[PDB]
């Protein structure tokens, strides 16, 4: 049931696992560069986010879903189903923050954290740089509700970076517009309006920081804030790639970064 609902894929065995989580706007398909590299070292873990286009709609609850918790909840029960008493669990965006939680409820789970594109804030205020004024995120909400379709093909080649007319690009296009109008709008107000700055001194378990020099999403301060309020022993790594899926669009670049930090420890 869970397997089905989050479209969970197992590819390889043995005990070194690991599981990889999506962002916003995207889904598994995001890590298909990556997991070529890893199937012959490990246990390879793909699900989809509730809300993800590739997700029965109906299974939505919105209640469930108005806080982080949501997903971290269903990760936990994602591991739980399949047995996995440890992972390396790599979060690219949503996903690094949902990782972060479930590693509060459960840091027996995780024996480390890569996150890709994380930020624990985007709202700015007078102290804090996230990268986005809310009369901004105000415009960027109103703009998903007029029209979806047109908001998904203007946002798409600002979010990816690189050319407008690369694969990617027209990749994230089409899981952006795979969402439901309805979910898309009330999942990107409940990230784009989360705040997890306050859990960060708590969290335990291991993490390493990367991110594109250039993410539309995250500035470079977003990873340094990261570094030096999270708990946990952490690493960063900034990488001279444009964009907030930089695994799927830049992976020469990108995927020697990532398998470093799976591979090594802090």
């Amino acid at each position: 049931v869970v397997e089905e609902a989050h479209n969970v894929k197992v590819i390889g065995s043995g005990e070194a696992t690991i599981v990889l989580g999506h962002g916003f706007g995207t889904d598994q398909s995001v890590w298909k560069h990556l997991v070529p590299h890893l199937v012959d070292d490990y246990r390879v873990v793909l699900y989809d986010n509730m809300g993800a286009g590739t997700t029965n709609p109906d299974y939505f609850d919105f209640d469930r879903y108005s806080n982080l918790e949501g997903y971290s909840f269903d990760l936990i029960a994602i591991l739980e189903d399949l047995k996995i008493e440890s992972c390396i669990f790599v979060g690219h965006s949503v996903s690094a923050m949902i990782g972060v939680l479930a590693s509060l409820n459960r840091p027996d789970l995780f024996s480390k954290i890569v996150m890709i594109s994380a930020s624990p804030r985007y709202v700015n205020d007078v102290d804090y740089q996230g990268g986005f004024e809310q009369e901004d995120l105000n415009q960027l909400f109103e703009a998903i509700r007029s029209n979806y379709k047109a908001w998904c093909l203007g946002f798409a080649p600002l979010a990816v970076g690189g050319d407008m007319d690369s694969i990617a690009v027209q990749e994230f296009s089409r899981t952006l517009f795979n969402m439901r109008p309805d979910i898309a709008l009330s999942v990107g107000q409940t990230i784009f309006q989360s705040d997890m700055r306050q859990i960060l001194p708590f969290v335990t378990v291991p993490c390493h920081i990367l991110q594109s020099v250039k993410d539309l999403a995250v500035p470079v301060v977003v990873s340094e804030y990261l570094h030096a309020n999270l708990g946990c022993e952490s690493v960063v790594e900034v990488i001279p790639s444009d964009g907030h899926l930089p695994q799927l669009s830049s992976p020469d670049s990108v995927i020697p970064v990532i398998l470093r930090h799976i591979r090594n420890d802090i």
